[PDB]
Parts: structure tokens; C-alpha cells; sequence
């Protein structure tokens, strides 16, 4: 059996599903710059192992139409989660709980499933992306460009048009490949009219995980749609600040896995480590399972160790 892509009518979008395998659902959330595809390697092993597994494009991703590309407040975390609460309930009208998967700005989505509907999640598990408490005196954007300064790309990504301008003489396949082959543990920096000349090269032989063919899919993809989807939920991080007051000090109740990479950046914002390991990571997540940190792996575990992760999430689901 082959994978099978399907469009699906949810939260006033039309969304792009891919999916492989029957049994208990697993949904897979993708995050920033990716697509279902992301999933590729992890599909076929969980497939092969009994379950049904479903990964769509996000609203303003690949196959997914219907946002309004011209208002990044449509990008919120409230809008993203209800396209999530939407589709379970399209694609999985027979069960009440199901297994999600996410990554990265995935993650962050999966984290307010969480929070929002518990009901919906038997169990998760979320890579690179830790539980963020709510910073009480700033929203994100603001917390690290106190840190990081006017260069750091969620800072120079909430102007809509500017990065967008910056990407259009460089091309789609060029800005991909830059991210995807990153290694080092710095944030991205955008200076203004300097296009990817901030961002360290990692040497060639470490991103032999990435083929031509893999990187080809991705760049075909964003040439289509463009980055303003994608970059959109950068751009709601002040409103989504604002929008989860209701939430301060409530605690993710679902099972959790969480794993990264050992030079993700996001592992290397200051305090991170720190939340992750000593017991602030638990307090907020209660039934957070043993954390797993991929050594000699960077940001995009899923695709640079496909085995490592596909065994971890088989072994994580199979306790239930």
C-alpha cells in the first residue's frame, strides 16, 4: 500500500492530508520550514507496525488553502489548534483520544492541544520544542530580542513584507537548504540586506541524511506558495502572548515523550537546559516521561535520525 493524500474541509480551510497504515490513529504536526513530507520516514515504520498514520500541511503550508495570507492575525494559536480540534473530529470520528507526533512550531500547537482539549490526546510526544511558560512581563518576540538582539529571526520576520524580500532574489531551494543543513547552536540572524550571509555552513558530509531528491520536494513546494504562510505564525506571537492569559498556571495532564536534538537551538536558549532538566519542565508537564536528548543531532531529528525517532515513538505508544 502506497501513501494516500486527501483534502479535508476544517476551520475554513482546505487541508492537505497524507496518510498510511490502519489501526489506532497517530497524527504528525510538522513546523517551520516543513510540510508533511517531514514525516516520510516515521510513516512508514509506524505503519508497518499496526498503526494508521495521518499527517497534514498546516494552514499556510504546501497543499493547504484558504488563509488569508495578508493577516498574520489568522495565525494564532487559538486558529491553529482549532484546525487541529477540526480535524480529529473529520478524520477520527471513532475515537475520542488519539497518539499526536509534532515538531517545532508543530510542538508548540501540540503543547495547546494539550492545554486546551486533553480530552482529544491519549498520549504525546514532542520534539525540539519544550513546554514555554508564559513569560508574565513579554511576549517571545520581545523576550529574545532582549537576549539576541535586532538581527534574530523572529525579530526580523514581524514586519510582513520584509523577510519575504529578502528570500525573493535568493529562491526558494537556497534558503531551504541553508535551514535544513544547519547545525550550530546560535539562532538565525537576517541582517538587513545581507541575505544568508549570518548563517554559518556546517561541512558537507553531516547532511548526507538530506537528498536532492528530499530537498527538490521541499523547494517545489515553497516556490508555489511562497514563505508569508509559513513566516505568518512568527507574526502572531505578540497576539498569542495576549490570548493565553486564561492558562497561567494550568499543567499539561497528557502522557508525554520529549526529545531533541543535542545542537538544536532551541535546546540552547538561555534558561532552556535548565527548565528541561531540574524539575520546571515537570512541574509544568506532570506526566512528563524520561526526557531524551539525541546526541551529535541537530534541529530536524525526524529526517537526520529516522530510526532513533520512529523506535522512540513506537516504544512511547505501545505502554498504552
Amino acid at each position: 500500500k502506497k501513501i494516500e493524500h486527501k483534502m479535508v474541509a476544517v476551520n475554513g480551510l482546505n487541508m492537505h492530508l497524507a496518510e498510511l497504515g490502519e489501526g489506532p490513529t497517530i497524527l504528525f504536526i510538522h513546523g517551520f520550514p516543513e510540510l508533511w513530507y517531514s514525516w516520510r520516514h516515521q510513516m512508514v515504520y509506524l505503519a508497518e507496525r499496526g498503526y494508521r498514520a495521518v499527517a497534514p500541511d498546516l494552514r499556510g503550508y504546501g497543499d493547504t488553502t484558504g488563509a488569508p495570507l495578508n493577516d498574520p492575525s489568522k495565525f494564532s494559536i487559538l486558529h491553529l489548534v482549532g484546525d487541529v480540534v477540526a480535524l480529529l473530529e473529520a478524520i477520527a470520528p471513532n475515537e475520542e483520544k488519539v497518539f499526536v507526533v509534532a515538531h517545532d512550531w508543530g510542538a508548540l500547537i501540540a503543547w495547546h492541544l494539550c492545554l486546551f482539549r486533553p480530552d482529544k490526546v491519549k498520549a504525546l510526544v514532542n520534539l525540539s520544542v519544550h513546554f514555554s511558560k508564559r513569560n508574565p512581563k513579554m511576549n517571545v518576540v520581545e523576550g529574545l530580542k532582549a537576549i539576541y538582539g535586532e538581527d534574530h529571526y523572529i525579530s526580523r520576520f514581524q514586519v510582513p513584507g520584509e523577510i519575504e524580500a529578502e528570500f525573493a532574489p535568493i529562491g526558494a531551494k537556497s534558503v531551504l537548504k541553508k535551514i535544513l543543513t544547519y547545525r550550530d547552536p546560535a539562532p538565525f540572524y537576517f541582517p538587513k540586506g545581507k541575505g544568508l550571509e549570518a548563517i554559518p555552513d556546517a561541512p558537507v558530509a553531516l547532511s548526507s541524511w538530506l537528498s536532492e531528491e528530499e530537498l527538490d520536494y521541499y523547494a517545489n513546494k515553497f516556490e508555489q506558495t511562497g514563505f508569508t504562510g509559513a513566516v505568518n505564525y512568527y507574526r502572531a506571537l505578540p497576539i498569542n502572548w495576549e490570548l493565553t492569559a486564561p492558562w497561567t498556571g494550568a499543567q499539561v495532564k497528557v502522557p508525554t515523550k520529549f526529545i531533541v536534538g543535542e545542537f538544536d537551538l532551541v535546546y540552547h536558549i538561555p534558561g532552556a537546559k535548565e527548565y528541561i532538566h531540574n524539575g520546571g519542565f515537570k512541574k509544568d508537564v506532570p506526566l512528563l516521561e524520561e526526557v531524551v536528548v539525541l546526541e551529535g543531532a541537530a534541529h530536524f531529528v525526524s529526517q537526520e535520525r529516522p530510526h532513533e525517532i520512529s523506535k522512540h515513538i513506537y516504544d512511547f505508544i505501545q505502554k498504552f
